């Protein structure tokens, strides 16, 4: 796809088998999910947003598809305004800003 | 430009004579920069994320170049952690996601 910005750029995403909408966010580093449940152990995660630094929850190696796309990366779960798809899954499904 | 998202996507940006590094934020409604001086009439407003919120104030009408390109368009300043080129000007320059 080619996505312009005119709107939020909301795709839908696939994981656990569910559909979710979220958010490609250049800006975030990480992909951060509102509270779901995930299979395996997680590890903790300090992540710095615009109002202070959080901690959330870090699973690795989860399968998630964006847009169709396969992906298979780590997804962090904690209180984020909406799911974001950040740099670590937007660069597994190549994608680029271009202007 | 082809902006890989392998590092953050970083740029020099010029505003109010002031050369600066901004983040290209696709998850970012409104731009918004660290604390500086801008001619005009400003409101206050709350922008939040991870973290929580915090307070800016609203310029219109500002002029910024980006990579060469000249935008006009809203300007929020406060205490954000980076500079950040929000989907209001992204617009401006043509900036798509692609994949
Ligand atoms: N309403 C607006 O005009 C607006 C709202 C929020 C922001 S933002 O400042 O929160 N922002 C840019 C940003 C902030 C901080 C960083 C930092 F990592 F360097 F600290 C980088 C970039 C948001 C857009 N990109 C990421 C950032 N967050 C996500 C977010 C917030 C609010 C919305 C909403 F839809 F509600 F408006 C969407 C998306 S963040 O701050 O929650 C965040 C999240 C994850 C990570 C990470 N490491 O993966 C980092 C930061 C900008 C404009
Ligand atoms: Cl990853
Ligand atoms: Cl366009």
């Amino acid at each position: 796809p080619q996505i312009t910005l005119w709107q939020r750029p909301l795709v839908t995403i696939k994981i656990g088998g569910q559909l979710k909408e979220a958010l490609l966010d250049t800006g975030a580093d990480d992909t951060v999910l509102e509270e779901m449940s995930l299979p395996g152990r997680w590890k903790p995660k300090m992540i710095g947003g615009i109002g202070g630094f959080i901690k959330v929850r870090q699973y690795d190696q989860i399968l998630i598809e964006i847009c169709g796309h396969k992906a298979i990366g780590t997804v962090l779960v904690g209180p984020t305004p909406v799911n974001i798809i950040g740099r670590n899954l937007l660069t597994q499904i190549g994608c680029t800003l271009n202007f």
